[PDB]
């Protein structure tokens, strides 16, 4: 543990939360009225250690969706369920517009074909009212029972205009992609639903400082994930997080992280603590810009790189 | 006029045939059980010069979808309805795995992609039912009223198994490439119908001598389509119309074609005549082996080739 | 023959030259200082009918390089010495940024990479001032003794800074696309030698009319090109003749033409007419702005279009 | 440290060596004879703690060149001497056939074209013979003196062959990747020298072993590299390491670690120890047969994932 005193840490993300504040740019996503409504000014940090202990600045009760921040959990749930060798069956494993690689399978877990296909592996044969709850069950877990809530709003706002997620539905049942017998329409009712479900800052740095635990959650020391399952999702965060900055973040910050499209960035210190950053702006290529700001400050000032 | 005398034209027509039939390979079209079903065997070549002289050998009156060979034609009555510069805002022009071109476009009216797009352009507004009469009127007058049929079966079992089909369509849903107002599902309902109508070589090659005849019907003197629209036509199916054989059938062979997966390939010598080769076993670029054959016997014997 | 009365065609010529004229658009090639000294407004149109029969309006006897205007030729010429069969054993066929196809061929003749390969096709054993006597004396077979000069001046400044072809150069030596025994850089060299020939337009319009009649020179008679090579070189020039323009060209044009950095147009009416037009200023894909321009006007005018 | 008693572990890495030299499999690179040379049966495994404690097996004292592994150490000398920002001017940082990347860099100093850019920037002006004697001198410090010879042999022959390394060269010279004055073929000869220096698995493993200690010579205590690049070096080893296979490496070994054509594996365990695999049979995407094994079996074992 680099810590030390937990007390003047949380001095120094006081002062880091204020320089990201100052960072006005971006451009709240509108692609529903969901996303839309949401105030550019919206700025919050959560952290939880290892130790269970914990510290917000800022808008940290506010519910927002995980959106793509949902991808990594059930990955790892799936992981957990089903271990790599059967998922990647069905998924890859690197960072490489196009919908599958040259093995006809989704790149990796955090793309939306991948996330898709995950989404068609998690308890299978179940209908999706007790699949959602087996997820939703297993997300409370993560997060020690705080907030994990559901918008309605934009599933139905998601589902009604996804028409991309929906092509890519099509082309992986052409291409064969998902396990048979899988009804692909029903999967990507699951997949919106999942990527509607809620969460604060609070209870989402829960949620990333189990998987900053090996799969313990710090403030109930339950076992959630398997080992196993936490190792995969971190790797695939550190390459494939960010979307198309996923490269320059491993290279200039190096932890594990997911972003989402309501500016959530979920982020990973191993074996030090959890975090989630919200900002609903986001910059060119779809993440927080406070967030993305923040992330590099709080490496450039405790070096918590991957390699520091 | 470079025929002389028909009737010993004719003769080589059927030495060619002749050795064609012969050429055994390929495989029969097996997705859906609609094309299956055919005979490797079946073989059969139609001709209709300008003059309105026919002449057939082989299995020339055995019905079979156009499949394919049906894009030409639907571009051929978008563009006379409409002109090249309102088509040409929702579809590419050029031979360029991938659904759309740099532009958000389908590269051209011959790949899938396109001809949907060129299916929603055809008289918008009306429902289906007046859709398919309007084409199908067209498709009569282009065929001088001869065998013109559909196939519901071949629609049901394209509809129920095209997903990719259904995919393309999500996309261009989602890039925006219909115009404004477009039930998309109803508009791929439309293509598979359009895919699913049926012709014999006789009717056929009247249907492609229309197009040898600057859009004047050989057997009915009827204008039925517009210059501009067929010199379209032409110049597409010279450069797009043998899928990823077009290239080389331009260099090799160099005249409007169009093949389709249940076997056939209508074939325009401009000025000359009009023809339609059948024979349901295809090469691995699924063009009718027979038919490829007999193409490039039929130029290197009659330089017909386009610079000759 | 769809010429009638040819003098009143000429009027007609001189009205199109009249028109291109005022469009004053366009970028003079500046990249080696033997292309930035020339002027904008030079403009020239050089008519070869099949007959003999010639006229010129403007700057026809101003001398310029063929740049890739050489390309068709020396294809001709190699495709004459050689055939079909042992040519594209070396180069592609068909208009596929990148030097190679799947195959590990140049896409075809009329790209850099492609016209390398031809070049070392040619007259092989030989040292290279032989080499060049036989394609200059070749040259002016099909230009029936018309000016065929030489630019000393860019050949040097096309060697010293053509890396991007010694790029490619090497490349194709590694992916050994060469004949064996081949030495790469003397190819080279030779292939900037045949872009520094110099033509005028009205030397150039009579090249491009032995290729509008079937390999023999108007105004000599002498078979100079095989039929083969003809027809060769006149599909190629269809398809991959105006860069990335070549599509947009056989759609809209749809003749044999193939343009060159110094702002020429090689121009071809088969078995009518061989043009030659010029002017400096260049469009963004590379192509004379007048002479597009004047492409356009000169087939909605007299309906030369392949299929019309 | 997760080491305990070094004694113990030692004998661990004896029985992997063991189970790594019963795979047979594999394919001595033999594009040059220097390389053909080599026998498929040498294997040998080289630590050196980040404490100086050392431990081989089998063939650690046997010369060969570093080839690839080259890479990592000249971009550290780079960042060393001019920083992140100066560096990455001229180079990419990520893992995207192709030699540059969509802003006209090379992808990755890990690539050929990347290396060959920051050779180009290494302690520029200064003529080839001293800037071998600097990197060389570098080399030094790195291994602690320890066995870094040179292999006069494959320098001539990677010269004289690599027309790959010759085509990058020029095109990167086109698209102005160099900085201005760079003489691009005296760039490769360098090029070509760094590639044939020599090490065994016993200083090759103190080399790593200086990247595994923030730039810290562990058998000398002297500091050689920069944090930053020590730091940069380990990331882009994590994810641009191993050719094709650097995406599967970094998720189930995670590791940072660069292979090479001689069947040299570079491999750092950050804070704990560096090592050297070697065994010149490559498997088909380029890397010691032996060492991939090896390194599976190490992780796998002793739990030394970056994410465990
Ligand atoms: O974006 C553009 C713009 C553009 C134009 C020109 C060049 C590049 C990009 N134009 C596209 N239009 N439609 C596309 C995809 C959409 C998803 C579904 C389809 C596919 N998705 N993934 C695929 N993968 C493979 O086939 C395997 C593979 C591909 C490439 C290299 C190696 C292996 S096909 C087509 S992209
Ligand atoms: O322009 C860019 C920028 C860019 C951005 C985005 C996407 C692509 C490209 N970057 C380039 N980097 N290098 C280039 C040259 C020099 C190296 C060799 C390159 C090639 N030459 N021939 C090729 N063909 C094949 O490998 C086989 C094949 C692959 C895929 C499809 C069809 C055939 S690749 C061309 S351009």
């Amino acid at each position: 543990s680099m810590i030390p005193d937990f007390m003047s840490f949380t001095s120094h993300i006081d002062e880091l939360y204020e320089s990201a504040k100052k960072q006005s740019g971006g451009k709240v996503a509108d692609y529903i009225p969901q996303l839309a409504k949401f105030s550019p000014d919206l700025w919050g940090v959560s952290v939880c250690t290892v130790d269970g202990q914990r510290h917000s600045t800022g808008d940290t009760k506010v519910p927002f969706c995980l959106q793509s921040c949902v991808k990594p959990l059930k990955y790892a749930i799936a992981v957990n369920d089903l271990g790599t060798e059967y998922v990647h069956r069905y998924v890859g494993k690197e960072p490489s517009k196009l919908f599958l690689n040259e093995d006809d399978k989704p790149h990796n877990p955090m793309v939306n074909a991948g996330a898709i296909v995950v989404t068609s592996l998690i308890k299978q044969g179940v209908n999706n009212a007790e699949k959602f709850d087996y997820v939703m069950q297993f997300l409370n877990k993560m997060a020690g029972n705080e907030y994990v809530g559901f918008s309605n709003a934009t599933f139905q706002s998601e589902r009604e205009s996804g028409d991309r997620n929906f092509a890519i539905g099509y082309y992986l049942k052409e291409k064969k992609c998902f396990p048979e017998g899988t009804d692909m329409v029903g999967i990507l009712d699951f997949y919106f639903q999942l990527c509607s479900i809620e969460v604060t800052c609070e209870s989402a740095s829960v949620m990333a400082a189990t998987l900053a635990n090996g799969g313990f959650c710090p403030i109930t020391g339950e076992r959630v994930l398997s080992p196993e399952a936490v190792r995969n999702t971190l790797s695939l965060m550190h390459s494939c997080g960010m979307y198309d900055f996923s490269g320059q973040f491993a290279f200039h910050v190096g932890l594990p992280a997911k972003s989402g499209v309501a500016g959530g960035i979920l982020l990973v210190v191993p074996n030090v603590m959890g975090m989630m950053c919200w900002s609903p702006p986001l910059d060119k290529m779809g993440n927080s810009v406070k967030g993305i700001h923040f992330c590099h400050d709080l490496v450039s000032l405790c070096n918590f790189h991957n390699y520091d």
